[PDB]
């Protein structure tokens, strides 16, 4: 198992917690790329994911797969320990329910702002920008994280009981929010006390 | 087990092809929503969705599942017959790679061009629009659809030789293309090819139109 991605931008760290979660970050490879440099939008690239995004999980027979949520199940899948993504008919749609909340709501809202509304990585990689829409998905990550905070109000994680993919998806969402400069609105109690609670879990760490 | 759809929407075309799929069509009640009406906005709906979206599964428990990729999760899991979402890590893996492919890239896309740069659902629900955004998302729309006839001239499905999620995903798309009149490009044989064999499936009525009043 090689994983390509480029350490500090928020889709890797996912994977990257994911991973420590399942207690097998010493299972991979990492390999590093040159995203801003322009590395991921080349041909050689792009064959193994014509996403052209970071990370990639390449498997010993060839298997490229991509997206977050993707790798993730693929690693929650061969490795043991608790489930990320839910062991269960009813378990794993709860946790998809809330784990795309997070990835909608939060982590891609935050992302639009970022990419679109402010210089983000610079011109020679934002190609195109609409600043109207990264405005408006600002307001998006807003209202998200005072949802989340409701939910965590009445439950200890995202999904329930346990901790999930959906708590790693959010985590990393205020994570690129702070980055990001979107304000955390500092009445959300239960939102905060979780995030401390994660940041605090031996893989974040 | 309750599904608050609404028919003639793609969302709620894609969980119906799937329970159809799963052969457990008989197994839930369907009760409307009147989106074109505003019910999904309302606050006994959001109480149920707070996405504000159909379709909403509802288990016996009480339980409300919302969005179509988490929905059919739970069908596909309970009920027996071919796996829409795999049956090893590996083959999970690349049906949820495949599947957001035509999720973000193609029903989505579709969705946002639809919904920012047309009319839409018209401005009492089309409450912000982003026009630009919206024609962006044609674009992105369209060159899915040429990614997927590369994918399917070496692969019957998206996901490789058996039917799954992501063709539903992809079918839902297709249709929701037309509807919007976003043209689908004549040349792309494999592509189409695939149409008309899911199209005729089963599970697929074929008649099926998207529409709102």
């Amino acid at each position: 198992m090689k994983i390509y991605d480029t350490e500090g931008f928020p889709n890797p760290l996912r994977v990257r917690i994911a991973l420590a979660e399942k207690g097998a970050t010493d299972k991979v490879v990492f390999v590093p790329v040159d995203v801003m440099g322009g590395e991921h939008r080349t041909t050689d690239f792009r064959a193994k994911n014509p996403d052209a995004t970071v990370p990639v999980l390449e498997l010993d027979d060839g298997t490229c797969i991509a997206q977050c949520n993707a790798i993730t199940e693929y690693l929650d899948g061969v490795f043991d320990g608790p489930s990320l993504t839910g062991a269960s008919p009813k378990e794993r749609a709860v946790i998809a329910m809330m784990n795309i909340r997070a990835e909608s709501g939060l982590m891609n809202a935050v992302g639009a702002y970022f990419h679109h509304a402010t210089r983000g990585l610079g011109p020679d990689l934002e190609t195109w920008q609409c600043p109207d829409w990264g405005n408006k998905q600002k307001e998006v990550a807003q209202s998200t994280m005072a949802y989340l905070n409701e939910v965590l109000a009445e439950n200890e994680f995202l999904a329930g009981d346990r901790f999930t993919v959906a708590d790693i998806t959010a985590y990393a969402g205020l994570v690129f929010a702070e980055f990001a400069k979107v304000d955390i609105p500092g009445h959300l109690d239960h939102l905060l006390a979780w995030r401390a609670r994660v940041a605090a879990r031996p893989s974040i760490t």
